[PDB]
DNA sequence: GAATCATAAC
């Protein structure tokens, strides 16, 4: 198939989609993530095209900064008088092109999430902290990431907010009702 | 049987 329409770029079409924008400025855009893995789950991304934050250097601290700045202000603009618990990171190895930060919900309340592989993108160490990133950033000049991440998505299911341990993605679900 | 694992997608 072709370059423009592999399935890895599908966020760069996105991102214009005015269908799926829920907010827009001179630097960033914010999209819905076509599969949520919770109840509120969007992605912010630059218009300036950044494969990865494998190519992120000083030069864009700024905009790292302003992406974390966009995606508290789409929390509060969208989801704020709920005092919901939301977390901003990144994944430490992504599949999609195009840098984005994720902003995502701590329900996990979604029928997209379906694996342990979901599950421990976001509730592991995998889950790089947005001022975990733009520290590293600021104070060593570039983004790196320990060997041995792929191991951890094969973690056994672990809760986030009490800790428990699961033996299934159904049990699981069942369980985060209770923290609600 | 249900759920996960491990692969494949030409
Ligand atoms: N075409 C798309 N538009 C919007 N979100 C997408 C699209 N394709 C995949 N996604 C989401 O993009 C994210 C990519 O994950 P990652 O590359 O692991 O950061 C996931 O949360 C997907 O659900
Ligand atoms: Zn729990």
């Amino acid at each position: 198939g072709s370059h423009m329409g592999h399935w890895s770029q599908g966020l760069k079409i996105s991102m214009q989609d005015p269908k799926m924008q829920v907010y827009k400025d001179e630097q960033v855009v914010v999209i819905k993530d076509k599969y949520p893995k919770a109840r509120y789950h969007w992605l912010v991304l630059p218009w300036t095209s950044i494969s990865s934050l494998k190519a992120v250097a000083r030069e864009h601290l700024e905009l790292l900064k302003h992406m974390h700045t966009v995606g508290e202000k789409v929390i509060v603009d969208f989801a704020g008088s709920n005092k919901l618990r939301f977390r901003l990171g990144y994944h430490a190895i992504p599949s999609m092109s195009h840098v984005h930060l994720h902003v995502i919900s701590q329900d996990f309340d979604s029928p997209c999430l379906k694996n342990k592989k979901h599950w421990n993108s976001f509730n592991t160490e995998y889950f790089l902290e947005s001022q975990a990133v733009i520290e590293m950033v600021q104070e060593a000049g570039r983004v790196t990431v320990r060997d041995g991440m792929p191991e951890l998505l094969k973690l056994p299911l672990r809760c986030h907010e009490c800790q428990q341990l699961l033996p299934s993605i159904p049990q699981l679900k069942e369980h985060l009702r209770k923290h609600w």
